[PDB]
């Protein structure tokens, strides 16, 4: 006896079951399930995932709102043709609490899990079960978290899931600071600061012809530019995130304490 | 790829095997999966038998020694019993196509994986626990089919499913065993007479607990472990007794008894429902 669901539109879900046979249901009648696994509070970022997984045709778009440890998110998505909101609880993500766990490869240690070292098996263990859960045939995620995006590459190869990992390039305000829920916490100085994140990383792709260590440099000096910037790391990598080769296509990574607050960006790089 | 319906069809590629399982599936056929490491006996072969007794079922048959957790690799007679049982599809994946990048994300089991066989092999399980999610993913079986020898690891096997949201059924068989009780495996084979002959102690000593159980659970162990102490050359590794999902949780009236002893080099494993009261 399979949920009640009405097409075109907003239907909510909280129950992991109801989400799963409405899905199962779905896709057995032609419909491409598209999963936008997101944390609430949303913003331009989420909807540009949503726009993304609309665009693919005859598409249904589940947006998960979990906050892994309103009605204004609602509103959006409503007003987006968003017909699958996945609302569940933390009981009933987890039942029976923290036991069988994903353990992320070696990558976890580094970067981000050097001042957070458990973090990155939280976040996989919480969407093998949401694409367990909901078994999309492509899920969105934004580009900003780059290293996050990596790991989720690694674990759907290495646990030979089905689903198509889809990396939504990152959605920036006028002046290029990377969209992210702690930027309403920087006062106006740290703010004005920020903006040095994504100038060092657009000046290092662009000073990139020059070679790699032209564009480190060009966003070192950038970020040297800026009171206020403590650098926890500068970092250009291939693009699956290991050691930069020669020449090719890579990726640069910054993070950064304005303040209490943590910031995170990152850019495509090509040498030469 | 090709499927011939009533024949075996053996895939190495992942994702041959898992094409044909999906497309099976469409067309209305029922997926079981019989996850083994060969070397295929009496046991696999019940199996196999509960697994085709589903309705519209297609049997795959996983054959694969995953180097993560030495052992015999018979596959001509693993494959002839497998088209005598009827069954369609053998899943035989290189570990190349298995770990093309290595070990890297695993499977970390709960608390349970590091007691047991887990203490002295703390690293067993996430072995065994990432490959058989491996084996759910590529092949997405309805059913999937564990013995019971095992129990640990079956009890493993439900948390995978249970913590993962993997919709799959675990089903549990119970141990198929030789004439005089003793249980099936491929350790087996590695007992000489005279050990082969003591290792009757194992089974005997758990149904001598089962029996016992009416006096208490005090009597159901220290019957089992007066039949293991009378056993020559057995040494007991452990002899234990457990709520039936074997965790944090207290025995009342029902449990399982475990046991794991050694015949020389030989470690062997049983393990049986007990009632206490009854
Ligand atoms: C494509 O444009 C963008 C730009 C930034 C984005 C996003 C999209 C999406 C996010 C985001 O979802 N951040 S988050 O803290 O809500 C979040 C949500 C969900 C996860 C997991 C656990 C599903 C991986 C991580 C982070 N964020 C960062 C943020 O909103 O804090
Ligand atoms: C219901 O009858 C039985 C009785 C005993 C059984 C079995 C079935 C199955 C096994 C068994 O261990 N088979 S196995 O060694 O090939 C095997 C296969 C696959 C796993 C994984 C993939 C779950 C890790 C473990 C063991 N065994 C025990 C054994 O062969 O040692």
């Amino acid at each position: 006896a399979i949920p009640a669901f009405h097409p075109g539109e907003l239907n909510v879900y909280s129950a992991p079951g109801d989400v799963a046979d409405v899905s199962r249901a779905l896709r057995l009648t032609g419909r491409r399930v598209m999963l936008v696994p997101t944390m609430g509070a949303l913003h331009e970022g989420h909807l540009a995932l949503v726009r993304a997984a609309k665009r693919v045709p005859g598409s249904v778009v589940v947006v998960s709102i979990f906050v892994n440890p309103p009605d204004d998110d609602l509103a959006q998505l409503r007003a987006e043709g968003v017909e699958i909101a996945f609302t569940p609880t933390t009981a009933a993500m987890y039942p029976d609490g923290l036991r069988t766990t994903v353990q992320p490869g070696p990558l976890a240690a580094e970067l981000e899990g050097g001042p957070r070292p458990t973090h990155f098996a939280g976040v996989l263990t919480v969407v093998l079960k949401l694409l367990q859960i909901v078994r999309p045939d492509r899920v969105f995620f934004g580009e900003k978290d780059y290293q996050q995006l990596v790991l989720i590459r690694q674990l759907v190869a290495d646990f030979n899931l089905d689903v198509a990992v889809v990396g939504v390039p990152t959605v920036r305000e006028a002046d290029g600071l990377a969209m992210s829920s702690r930027n309403r916490y920087l006062d106006p100085a740290q703010r004005a600061a920020a903006v040095a994140l994504s100038a060092a990383l657009t000046a290092a792709a662009h000073a990139a012809t020059a070679g790699a260590q032209a564009a480190l440099d060009a966003a070192r000096a950038v970020l040297d530019a800026a009171p206020g910037v403590a650098v926890d790391y500068l970092e250009l990598r291939d693009i699956g995130l290991g050691p930069m080769p020669l020449n090719g296509s890579g990726r640069l990574l910054v993070a950064a304490r304005l303040g209490t607050t943590r910031l995170l960006d990152n850019i495509a790089i090509e040498i030469g």
